[PDB]
């Protein structure tokens, strides 16, 4: 899949293309739905499956640091728009170009001279030009004999609205699960692993991985959840008994430290029956059920005690998220019991 | 109008004076009173109107952090007390002397030996000398046959008592039309101009102007307020099609930075059907009524939305304005629509 | 009393001793029953009274920053100890040693290797080696013909449980009376005096003492007390009419700066009848009764005012607090009246 | 004079041009020979004179962090640019237009296009279009009897080339002498009066006005400087013995305060005064001394009654040769 | 090759092995001779290779905030015993446990009781237990016939001792050469590309990959270096014309910038490309100039285009004498 | 000993005194001339000995942020005027009081209302008023018939000026055998001993207290210097070998730590203590040698055992020479 920053770094030579156009954060069940209907269209016509998307995010241009918090990365936007299928990303920035632009330049500009394209697909709700002038509406009646154009209703399912918005509400409620629902996955972070207390091993209460994450990125809201934790393809040696590429059943501390801020949350993941450090390593962490709200310790015995409840009732449900297997990992370890 | 900083600062050869005495924070209707009393009497016996007011704020010498907010800074109260006729504002620092001075010596030291008064006119709620211990009523007997003593009762209006604090309380809960109400004017902040989002212009959602605020500053609370945005007589050339001294129709948002503290206000003015950019230079914000509060936005469209629906509802709150002359601009600028 | 960190600086010839183990944070009442144990024990047979605690605290060994408050600092904890008899107080670090020893290795290393314990003392809830295994039931297994256990129910008393936990939240509540009756005297923080507003003398507004604690300190909320400020023995000159070692009648106001943090506490003491600085010395502050909440003031006149309500009230309590002299320190003044 | 954010911004219906191009940071004597030529011009063949001029620094485009420093703010070369006759200022932002574009297509847009030139005036430095390929040469085909390219040579006097960069580091070296000399004028900030030291009145210690100015601001080394003072026109009151829009001698303190930041404080000779929520403007006309420490009243007070003769001497010195010095002035020969 | 976190960790088990001790701090030459004659060993008595090392450094011990740079971080470390063919390493935390220790109990306990070792080999500086009394000499008696020590002259090279130490200084220098031929390769860091200065694409300015290290990682000197970007392995897709596992010429710019923190900007040659979200490893060559303040685009880009010569021959040069080339590469002749 | 805050806080019924007037910083032997001439002179005619010193340092009522560093603090100027036999100090805030007055109101008012003075000491280079008007002249007149004036000479010795300013040089150039011999005593700071490195016992590199100190506290530069360390009196138990009141022997580093801020690190010679929680005072005898970095253990404890020796030697002989040596000591001559 290529990567394009700008409408100026998209190959001249490029001559057909089937177009989508969104934000695409989280790229959720309804994102999904513009995804497929694109790609199907580009194998019907052997044209290139083209996403154009959104960094930084068209809010943040008009209210810095007042902007949503970012579902997925970036670069996490591209691998999953790769895992779909699209072909090509090209990546608008807004303070660059195509903010002033009329609706119709737009199309002139985006859809032709720049994109080839032949097919169009936006979701009922896309805007576009000037002041947000353009609408699902004008982009049909722009694009007449010219482009055909397929809108596509926003995805309703269980009385439920799927957006980015209503999956950042469910994360910030701890509600993980009606976010993977609405996400048609498991909701995850990746990232280096770096020293915290202790000394990963022996000891229940040095966390196997502790992580770190800048607060522009969504997480779920403190507390404990269920999860899997994934040490990402590698050659360095692992300390321990963990192997990379195995999904392994953890219980999943989210935390906020600061009184600095960047207010920056942490995650700190104790994978069940395994004694591992994994400090340099690169690992996703997939969030799948609430366990337990935060709440402060006044003895180790009392935290401890504690520790293991999270550790049963994280077995209990992992147990479940494995039949859902949709959802659940290729290759996992979770074991019956301690 | 001469400003003086201490006792010592105030001409030896001064003769006569009616004097008036208070933290004046705001200089609020029945802060009026006061000076009309004092004007009026100077102006009768040929004598020169004096103020005598107090920066620091007094609280602030025993609590420092814990000081009231400043309704005005102490150059608008400067401003404000020569727009009532005040002939020399006279500025006592509690760190510097008047704070262990008997009551007796106080009026003997500053009335007396500093002013030269012949009349003095304070609030009922007056206190002076050491400990507080001084009130109206000793005031009254310590210059019994030596100056005459006017003691004005604390304003009542509408079963609202108007003093510094409630007008603090109305503009912290965002209610500016009461605080105009007891101040007798619109509410307003003035600073410099500097770069926010944008490039003001074209563009609807980048702001007009942006203003920052020290937390010491008194601002209503977080939200959006109809306002007139004023940029203050200079020869300094202005980007785009609003002109010096007249008062132009504006939807304002005031928010809170931090993270940092130094807490920091923001001010972002959304002057309306004018494109012009006001960096650099000097601009008033006068306050008329509250519009909503703020909220968060994730997409571009329900953002201009909003802040189409902002517009339309300044639009008609500045047209009532209009109508209370008293408080209105002498020059401004409000279209009927877009 | 000896005082040795880690069991390497235990002297090798220690012969016999009577030992108590756990955090002991505050010296509570029920504390003080495993030291008296001990210290009866130890006197029987002529062996040495040694209280094993932890520093730093355990739980911050697995969640650091999310420890609990410290009722007392380390050196209080080590004078509390001392005044109840304690000859010697072993610090173990959890981080350097008998963290993952097991239950076994523990009693050998500690009690007998290190310590030539013939008598152990523990409260009910003791817990030691890996992953808190041992209990008071372990401890007298493994102990069984190798040296006596005695294990101490915990302190219940009127209807309450006295335990650091109970402790903390009475203190967080502000109820340092209950804190007091938990603690079995007046909960108290030490600590040099700092500048602050004034000149402490004449003016009633500027404290005798401000004194600065770090955020790791257990203090009351935030709020103004009843209590006694005490000087502690010095040689340095005292600016004022307050005498070195006699409890001062004080309101005792307890606040939070930040902005910043450390989320710094303050503690500003109005000594009663007295005009003094303190500045440079060491003081105690010790809490009896709480007086008010915290709030602002918008004049001098109402902040004076509060201020001679806070004494009035804080004249009172104390006068009380003399009658429970048990509480009560030996050498005080308090004026009947101004 | 009209000021324009990005190509867009500019009426559409402007009918003809002459046109200068540059960043102008400073406006210096080299600058006032680009506008000099484009608004002699403009006027000559009924036209509007326009600069073109960039912000953000074509170099903080590449290099944040380490942009040069400006030696005056966006805002005061607008004001320069107004003060030489410029009738419309564009700014380009290099981050949103006019970057990645191709020499020709620069040329197209911009002088065509966008200001419908008939007139460009560069500076023989002048680079333009994708990695700088467009040059002074580039520029006087490119425009092939369409619009008439003049091209200016860098100005060498006295054996020292005028540009930003000499400025900066005369600027730099405290030798404002010489910074003044190659500007064309006085160099100066403008700032609101904050308090800061004490209260300004009969006390020599402290200053008449602190100012405050962020580490983009091109200052003088830390050091005394004799200078003028000016209140900015206002209805404000003035705390004391000094009216506006008149320049009032001083000696100026120039520091670092880390973590920006420079202060500069201004003690103005023979007056009384307090100019607490004023704008002022701060000239410098001659480095007096460098910074030093001090550890007693009397020691401090002895050298600053130096600065002050010092400061009397070199300001008289700027009202004779006169070509610098103030309009209005106050300025006396003995204390 | 497994990691053991303190003592405890080890597998009780473990039957025997052969050991080698120290900070190994950068897997230098003097190193390499270390861990050749354990492997080398090891591999012959059927056993186990085992490095004991330190985290923290033992000077952190007992100078918090005066501790050496880190060559190389202690993952790194881990990467480089394993390819030099060590099995275990074992990581020993001075506050945690053989730090108060005597001499002979150090032995018994770490080499005896734990690693159950027959052959250790140390450095002739090795120093250990309480308060450094151990050296070189107690180890050869104190293991008298239970286990065979072999204790190894510093590597002298050139006239030049090879050591951390020696290292540290020619990186603070600048001089990537010296430091090269002292580690047996190119010195490197390893990161995640994150975003900086613009989009990298078709712009010279615009850096390929922006890196950031916190301060207690050995950067060279400020300054431009030749050296080679790799891609680690990774199923992520890259945008630009670049892919995985091909070491790619480059110009890289080291700056500082406080508050810790030094960053590290990659120009690749002859690539566009903007890497974003990528783990990188950077390996420095050779020195080419000094940090200098830019002022214009034009000179900023005229300097760049010496950068690139510059690293071209380098790096040519560097492809010859081979011994530290990289693999596979991408290095274009000609612009 | 008595401490005023101010005018007004002096007992009104003040009947007569002799008073001493400066900032005395340091109370250096030049300050004890004019304290001396003042107590020998108020317990001849009756009188109290008062002594009026400035609280903020008068130079930063007019330089904030650039006030010379406090050779002592306040609290422990009032220590030293009570030891030398002054009854009553009062401190001036320049802020509040006393400042923009007259010569003659300064003397009516301080010398006359405030305190009835009959007899005055001022050091030859005093000055006081409105803009140091003031002078020893100014004084002995002004004073006419009502109190008798006294002017000391400032104090050379072996070629040297004895004043505040030339202890600071000292200090900041780490000479603290100077220091002293102008001080007439051991330069010395006292604080609370709060946890640093490691845990004070058996091992040498772990420091007995770790302090750390305010910028504005005059510190000498940082090294490693010979000096006596004293637990102040208490009954708090003591961690280890050492007890109150008894100068022990100590190896001392200061150290600079930003963002302030100074640390002092004891390392108590032949003990094994540690002595957090305790308010510990340490003095500074003589420079032993300049910070430098280390990066083995080994090498640092090496470097350390030297100090160790080099600190008994310069100790021992400041036993010797005995003027400024403590009167309960504990320093052994071997290890």
């Amino acid at each position: 899949m290529d990567i394009w920053y700008g409408t100026a770094a998209v190959p001249k030579d490029l001559d057909n293309s089937a177009v989508t156009i969104g934000v695409f954060d989280g790229v959720h069940r309804g994102h999904q739905k513009l995804i497929n209907a694109t790609v199907e269209k580009a194998r019907e016509v052997g044209a290139k499956a083209i996403m154009v998307t959104f960094d930084p995010h068209p809010v943040s241009v008009f209210l810095p640091r007042a902007a949503p918090l970012g579902i997925t990365t970036l670069a996490e936007r591209f691998a999953l728009a790769e895992s779909f299928g699209i072909d090509g990303v090209l990546v608008i920035d807004f303070t660059r170009e195509l903010s002033g632009t009329s609706p119709e330049k737009y199309v002139e500009f985006l859809l032709e001279d720049t994109l080839h394209a032949s097919h169009v697909v936006v979701g009922a709700n896309f805007t576009f030009g000037e002041n947000a002038a353009g609408t699902a509406d004008s982009l049909r009646q722009i694009c007449q004999s010219r482009l055909t154009v397929d809108v596509i209703d926003l995805l309703d399912d269980e009385g439920v609205r799927i957006s980015s918005t209503t999956v950042r509400e469910f994360l910030s409620e701890g509600d993980v699960a009606r976010a993977n629902w609405a996400l048609g996955r498991h909701f995850y972070v990746t990232g280096p692993v770096v020293r915290g207390a202790g000394r990963g091993g022996k000891e229940l209460g040095f966390p196997t991985a502790n992580q770190y994450f800048h607060d522009t990125v969504a997480l779920p809201a403190d507390g404990v959840y269920a999860g899997w934790l994934t040490i990402l393809p590698t050659e360095a040696p692992v300390s321990g008994n963990m192997e990379p590429e195995v999904a392994y059943a953890a219980a999943i501390s989210v935390g906020t430290n600061p009184t600095f801020g960047d207010e920056q949350r942490s995650v700190e993941s104790f994978v069940l029956d395994r004694d591992a450090d994994l400090y340099g390593h690169d690992v996703k962490v997939e969030f799948v059920d609430h366990v337990r709200a935060m709440e402060k310790f006044d003895s180790v015995e009392q935290l401890l005690e504690v520790m293991a409840k999270d550790v049963q009732k994280t077995r209990t449900l992992l147990a479940q998220d494995v039949q859902a297997h949709k959802m659940a990992p290729e290759t996992y370890f979770l074991q019956a019991e301690s």
